[PDB]
């Protein structure tokens, strides 16, 4: 309907061949105390297993959220004076860190009450020096970004191939920092 | 936000370089440690008799902090996070000199070799000892176009001498790892000159 505050428009797959689009909610607040990040609709944690041995470790998801929040501090941004929220909704159970450069998008926006392009979604792992990383699934995301009616889908200069420029009726934005995502998407 | 190369082994003979990245701030609050990209625990054994302990890799970053601190620094003062890039759980003790080094790195602002990769294990009292796949790291250290790789004294061996293309360093303590990969920093507009 229109540009909107911490709505932007992330990209999963499931599988090969199989993308979507899913559309992440951010609400940021004055903190109540020492600032807060909350994430509703991840996974918190993961196991992989042997026989004999697994380990565990914070989600894939909630570490992005956690490298999101230190690119922030370089930038001169203070989470800590915010209570952030950040929802998947849905109740799907979702894991990844190609989330970074969305959730990082969201969390500008909603600080600076600038509204993010909706005729576009991304697809980025953020590392904590702001460069965009490259993800899985691009095609089928691109695929499910046009189902979905984008007009634009930013991917990591890194996801680049030649096949990309044979798909018609959505432009493909490639990029290298979260600045370059920034200058892409948010409206005055 | 600092870069440093490490080394890592998955099965056999198959080694990759990591560009550790390293953020250190000053803390927000009473400072902090955080992690991304590990392990963060490990079980082991059966139904019948199983236990549970901190990663190798946690252990590895416990065991830097105490490093810094014999070493007169206040880890404490920072809010530092090292992230470990990509999906894959790593895990071992052997990124212990290279997270030490990318901390020592960020907070005196003394830049880090960009041409070095380094695989050690550290040891409270600041020792390297000696680690596994030493020889896919050296080669995975190189294909990345590495220079230099900097190895544990204890893992020297005979058959290294015979690997070219890239100066292979064996140290004993975490001092030698800082003589070896850090630079002099830029000396435009400063009151003194700091050399290595
Ligand atoms: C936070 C989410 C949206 C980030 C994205 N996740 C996914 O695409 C993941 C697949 C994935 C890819 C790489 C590493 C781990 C898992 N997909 C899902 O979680 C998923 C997709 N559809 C239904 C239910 N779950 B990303 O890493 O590709
Ligand atoms: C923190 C990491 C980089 C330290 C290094 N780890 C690895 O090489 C480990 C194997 C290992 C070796 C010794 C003990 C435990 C596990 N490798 C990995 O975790 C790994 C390697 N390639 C892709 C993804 N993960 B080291 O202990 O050799
Ligand atoms: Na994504
Ligand atoms: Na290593």
């Amino acid at each position: 309907v229109e540009p909107q505050v911490g709505i932007v428009n992330g990209l999963a797959v499931y599988g090969p061949n199989s993308g979507s689009l899913l559309e992440i909610e951010v609400s940021v607040t004055a903190a109540q105390d020492k600032g807060s990040i909350n994430i509703t609709g991840i996974a918190e944690e993961e196991s992989i297993g042997s026989q004999s041995k697994s380990i565990r470790r914070k989600s894939m998801a909630k570490g992005s959220v956690e490298n999101v929040l230190t690119v922030l501090r370089t930038m001169g941004m203070k989470p800590s004076d915010y209570d952030i929220h950040i929802n998947f909704p849905g109740g799907i159970p979702i894991d990844g860190p190609s989330a970074g450069i969305a959730m990082a998008a969201g969390i500008f926006s909603a600080i600076h009450k600038i509204p993010i392009d909706n005729t576009v979604a991304m697809t980025g792992e953020i590392s904590l020096n702001g460069l965009v990383k490259p993800i899985g699934g691009v095609i089928p995301k691109i695929k499910a970004a046009k189902q979905s009616g984008a007009k634009k889908v930013i991917i990591p200069y890194e996801n680049q191939q030649a096949i990309l420029k044979q798909i018609d009726g959505i432009e493909i934005i490639a990029v290298k920092t979260f600045q370059e995502v920034l200058d892409e998407i948010l409206v005055n």
